């Protein structure tokens, strides 16, 4: 019998409806609301000024794809209880609830060897101690641990509405072309065979679209490089922040960044001391950039240098090349920025980065169904262009440096 | 004065007073009024309703932009030239009578557009005492400035940015949507050529793959071809019977097509030839058609009225020939099931086929410009596109035939 | 579930079984080449929608409309979700091409809803029935009387296509009257359609849009002036017909031309309603096209300015048009053509004007279960005023 | 081409180009690179998750818009010189440049009596003495002392580019498609006649729909009520955090937030102390939800309660009614939530708003723009329009808001 609905707005893919109960607690609770101060992208304002999605958007636009997506599969045929349903539409819903601020960063710097796939983990055990069960099944989903496996692949894998929303609304945020994968439309062309998702034959060439946007999207945005030299800004801003504070340097941090500056948590505390997630939890974009707007003045010329150029937008220099950054070239800026900003030679390494460089090329091989019942793999279906070859890797060498 | 006609695509389009206003306002040009754009896909795509009137006034819009925005950056364009290139392109597919390509193939054979709009051209300078001839020769390529016909014709030609984009928006295949106003502002003239600026890779990287979506998506869906084949039998047929004498309901336009053997030779010297055809419309198609799916003869009536009732003939593709064994199968099969002639039955079973190459230099060769003044062509631009990447030869065979 | 392209709304679900059976009539396929606003696209070039899709989208938009219903706890059962899905896909199917320019001129005093219900009922017949509560309900002879008004009324599926569409064709502005949302606003009060409070702006420029609607595209003096000389055409042709002249016709065009077909021959005649079925906008334009070349100077000059946009000069007052301007009018074409004075009143035309006002009451419902008029809910503007009568004088003749 | 130009992408209006030079250096400057950590709608995002956007954007998209006005205007005609050109898309640059995070509330309650435009101003000439007197043209179009005075008027009036940005931006972000606009449609049917700006007659239809989707987008977003009732939670909450802070109760602060609590800044201390601009300049949305994400574990009862509000999303409820709020409500429920909560009757004055609004619907400021037709003559648009009169629009709207902790 039909659910009454909340309706949030969503200007990529429209209205959202969510079934009062269990969904509308989940984008409720306190651990979901944190989402909306965490950008999906943050790395990219910097260059796309339109790019400022929230993690929250974007859950809610993978669960709006997820409940079209189960109306369509039943509707051809693939029987999907209605406590699955709810299962797998919790399960998008909390994906990505492991995030913090900038999390790739966190995870390279002051809260190492902890992934954000880990903590979603961790907060939706936490979660479902609080809902009392409710969420055992979104869990088992979660962990690819259910007997119907197809609904796991709508979670994560090849598929699944993660991409197809982040994919979709990253494009519609950055406004880096005008193009459109077809997220809606890829969704009403997948079927299950053989408890695996598949898309018919009549979405051959939408797929064929997909997967070649998606390699456009991570050279365009993803990979861009004025957002690779920001990126590997604040890890130096951050590792000097933590090296400070080793010393017992005093630093301006709200109480939760604080924790894992002045602490060094690594992978065996943070799954042991429970303070660690505790605040995790309460990190967000503010903490961050707090402490760079306060830090921008601090004495240490180092980490007020860098700090300055995150909030004033004085990018550092870069420059790629197909073969690895020469040794000579590196020791040559290290010195000229010793000498340029008056800091020692050691100092200067906060100053030059030399970062390398997709994903995973089985993610290509989506088997497409025809009305016969036959299926092959899209790279045979395919009309359009080479797709075999999408995969082939590009060699691209990065240096970072103070301008 | 200036006229402005509203264009849902691009908005306000503003045609001077004068020679351009002469030129929309003529009845060679109102005629594309009562022409589709792509008559053969409303089959699939409902929308599709858009007329050729709609794409010369959309060109014509996207080629005084490009105008404005070439003068900017420092391309001297004469006001004369302006005017040749806008009325050029308000021209160019003027010569398209309905369903042009199928007349090519059956009543008015060995007869390009091309050819005809050039005629018409001609027609219209001399009603216009010669005002079109520098539009006439920059159309033919015979005007020594040769980046202004590369506007006209050409891998970024005002004709395939207003297409791909205009028929995306009415068939509302959004995965084939180009960024036609990005493109044009990213244009610029080198050696007398036209280039690309580096800022706008990343929309040529969409253009590029939009217009191999489009062509498999839209421009050879099967359904499509099937719909093509079902025309291409029934005015064969109509001819056939016409030439036999029988009594076909046809406006005198249509008439003189199916009562006279019209070729190559008889268009260009016959001036009734040019003058019936002018009056073509896809009205006079369509009305003949209505009718005829009540003629006695079984052929013509039966095909006729699939067209109006569309039922389309069912359409198999495959990577290999079509049997010779399975064509007579299906033609006996359709001769006894219609109570016809085995010869009449081959107007009910058809093998069109497609063979392509996927990189096409003629549409691919797009050459970038960077700031320092070095020129790359967009596949060494692309970290994604390169040309083996795109290089792909397909051979489709279809089989069409009555259900 | 069969999947159309829409590019206002965006993909269409079509249950396989009854609804695209509906979908597949030649009777719903004669709508593909008949336009929803066909003497909109002299002004609006983009305005080459068809009937069919209006009838798709409307569908649509019911489709979503039942899911909210039942989402709100008001009972539908199956079949009166399948009867109303039916009875939209149906509504406009009684429109011929031009079919307002038709009921006066050669299919005199017959209208489209009278039309719809018959072809109905045709359909009925050849489905064994299952159509029945579709139709039961089109009448507004069902006793769930909130059904009938998703198809008609205030807040309808019809409208809110086509209010939506026409606007999106055209490129008239860039608003968006809100469709989808409205819809996700709808409850059920007393048997009767209401829209909730956190919908009233929604509500507040639906009325204001629909009403801009009316002045900027239906009666845009262009458009009246191209209704005008296609009505002035058709007449012609009769009244040449009814001579004896020969003029080319398809069949079924020919019926109503060269017969006086009328109420009562409509409805008893039934080869009238088969040469109907036969009618659509390639039959009009041929005509136009061929008469264009007519000996008689009345029908080719008339037909000859359609076809090549050579619009009658309009003019509007507030006060109704002088006699002696008409007269003199008539008497100058009468010279500049050469033909009788009584050939040139088909050159001088004057028409006049606009909807329901009740088409704006719409009820709000709050929370607290609460009802009130949106003209009380609103705040925006004077919703009252939005149908005080504006009195428009059209004056429409051949130029030169 | 002489200079480099900047292309930067916006999704609502495309590629913005940026001249190099003057121009480009306002976008890098400091102070206007703060604006991309203050949001355009803050108090909207609570409602439309998707209004997510800057005070950066929307001042790159109005200098966007400026430009292609200043290239329609000079194409009829109009005399537009290079240095004028510059100044007016200097000023649209700067125009909004003085608003801090949550603006509105900041001068309600922790830097009272001080409006953004002042503080624009400030930050203009102090912007102008960096750049030893460049901006001085631009300054004297903003302020309106400029003899040509259409310039003006494209910066600020009934058809600036603000509006014709923020109206689309705002319905872009929000999905509030009822409210989109126009905006390059308006631009280009815009022209001077007697030294202000007009609109063309075939650009009726766009102004029709730019006025009533005014008034949609000042109900459906800017007016909403849970935006209301969160923006009267914020109020609370910052006035609070002064109270302890007056009472040398510790909070939680940036040094440049610190500066307003444990100060008492008024519109004279903020003009003749030049700690109070130099503080403000560091202010962004960042300082304000640190505080209350802090604040959400404070001691404090009422700073507490609220903070955790604000941040977990636990909004007052709203109640709106057409006549006053009785005092006998208010009693009733300060006392009820008094005891919920369990703090003084006075402490609960905190959690219960009652603020209103009395609004004139029709006001020509924003209303009364000139449509000119191809023979030269000009009507109002409310002659011009077969439907949008002044009797459909002149309506005096009063409602009174009651908001409480739930
Ligand atoms: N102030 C700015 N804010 C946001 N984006 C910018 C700004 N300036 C430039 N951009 C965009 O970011 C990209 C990188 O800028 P940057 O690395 O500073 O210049 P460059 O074009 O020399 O690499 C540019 O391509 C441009 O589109
Ligand atoms: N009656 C119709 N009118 C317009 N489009 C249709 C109709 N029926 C189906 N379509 C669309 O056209 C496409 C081709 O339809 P068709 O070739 O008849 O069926 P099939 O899906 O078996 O190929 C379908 O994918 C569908 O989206
Ligand atoms: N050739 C054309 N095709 C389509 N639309 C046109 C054409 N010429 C003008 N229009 C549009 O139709 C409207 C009516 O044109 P018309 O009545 O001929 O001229 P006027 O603007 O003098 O009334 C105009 O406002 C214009 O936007
Ligand atoms: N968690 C949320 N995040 C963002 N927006 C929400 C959330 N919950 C509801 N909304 C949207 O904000 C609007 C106001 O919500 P709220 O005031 O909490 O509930 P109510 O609908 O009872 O007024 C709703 O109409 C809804 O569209
Ligand atoms: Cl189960
Ligand atoms: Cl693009
Ligand atoms: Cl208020």
């Amino acid at each position: 019998m039909p659910y009454e609905r909340k309706i949030i707005n969503d200007p990529v893919f429209g209205f959202i409806n969510i079934p009062k109960g269990l969904l509308y607690d989940i984008v409720r609770h306190p651990l979901l609301q944190r989402l909306t101060r965490i950008k999906q992208v943050g790395l990219s304002s910097v260059v796309y000024p339109g790019a400022q999605h929230t993690r929250f958007q974007h859950s809610l636009g993978a669960f709006y794809l997820m409940s079209e997506a189960i109306t369509q599969l039943t509707s051809k045929g693939n029987f999907i209880f209605d406590s699955e349903a709810e299962a797998v539409q919790a399960a998008i819903l909390l994906h990505d609830i492991g995030h913090g601020p900038f999390s790739h960063v966190l995870e390279d710097t002051i809260v190492q060897g902890v992934s954000h796939e880990e903590i979603s983990l961790m907060l939706m055990e936490r979660m479902n101690k609080e809902m009392n069960g409710q969420l055992s099944l979104a869990i088992q989903i979660f962990k690819d641990e259910y007997p119907k496996r197809f609904l796991h692949q709508l979670v994560s894998g090849q598929l699944d509405m993660d991409r197809l929303d982040y994919l979709r609304r990253d494009s519609f945020y950055t406004g880096v072309t005008e193009g459109n994968i077809g997220s809606a439309r890829i969704i009403k062309m997948l079927d299950v065979a053989d408890d695996r998702l598949v898309i018919e034959s009549k979405g051959i060439y939408s797929i064929e679209n997909f997967l070649t946007a998606r390699r456009l999207m991570y050279w365009q945005v993803y990979l861009h490089k004025t957002s690779v030299a920001y990126e590997r800004m604040l890890i130096s801003t951050l590792l000097r922040a933590k090296e400070l504070a080793s010393q017992g340097v005093e630093l301006f941090a709200s109480p939760a960044l604080h924790f894992f500056l002045y602490n060094d948590i690594n992978h065996t505390e943070f799954h042991n001391n429970p303070d660690c997630l505790e605040n995790f939890i309460q990190l967000d974009d503010n903490d961050i950039w707090t402490a760079l707007k306060v830090w921008s003045n601090h004495p240490d010329k180092v980490l007020s240098t860098l700090s300055l150029g995150m909030i004033n937008r004085n990018i550092f220099k870069v420059e790629n090349s197909a073969e690895p950054i020469g040794e000579d070239r590196i020791k040559e800026l290290t010195l000229q920025i010793s000498q340029q900003l008056g800091i020692t030679l050691s100092e200067a390494n906060y100053f030059v980065s030399t970062p390398s460089i997709m994903y995973d090329p089985a993610d290509d091989s989506i088997d497409i169904i025809y009305k016969d019942g036959t299926i092959k793999n899209i790279a045979e279906a395919s009309d359009m262009l080479n797709i075999s070859l999408l995969s082939k890797k590009v060699k691209k060498y990065y240096l970072c440096y103070q301008r």
